[PDB]
């Protein structure tokens, strides 16, 4: 489809999606855990991270939004999760991974800054992190509501 990821496009240039939505996530999986499990190999290489939380159901939504700064760290990614089981509460589920509709670290503040999901307990709130320079992937403080 559309959203299909295919690392050779990447390698070769005929893709520059950066916005990748990762899949199957089991339902008690938090952001915390999220962030240490990408951190494992594709630490600095991402400059948006959300993974919504349902609090009524107390679950995450199943599924997160990632951009990554250069779209080779999907390759990254993708070569060393997708396939694998996420081994945690017994869940059967697999790492996966297809691009967001959504594309690029502008569009998603865009989209969340005037979110009623930014009235949450700031720690469960999307993130942003510095793109380029020396402080790349330092978490940067997400821009106020536009309104």
């Amino acid at each position: 489809d559309r959203n299909s990821v295919d690392y050779a496009q990447i390698a070769s240039g005929i893709d520059t999606r950066t916005t990748v939505m990762i899949k199957n996530i089991p339902n008690k999986f938090t952001q915390q855990m999220l962030r240490d499990y990408i951190d494992v190999t594709n630490k600095g290489t991402y400059d948006f991270l959300y993974l919504r939380i349902d609090f009524v159901n107390k679950c995450n939504v199943g599924y997160a939004f990632i951009n990554f700064i250069e779209p080779q760290s999907i390759i990254t990614f993708g070569k060393a999760r997708v396939g694998t089981q996420w081994n945690v509460f017994h869940s059967e589920k697999i790492c996966d991974i297809s691009y967001a509709n959504i594309q690029g670290k502008d569009r998603l503040i865009e989209k969340f800054r005037n979110s009623c999901v930014m009235d949450e307990n700031p720690a469960y709130r999307p993130k942003i992190f510095v793109s380029h320079g020396p402080n790349r992937g330092m978490e940067e403080p997400f821009p106020a509501p536009n309104n």
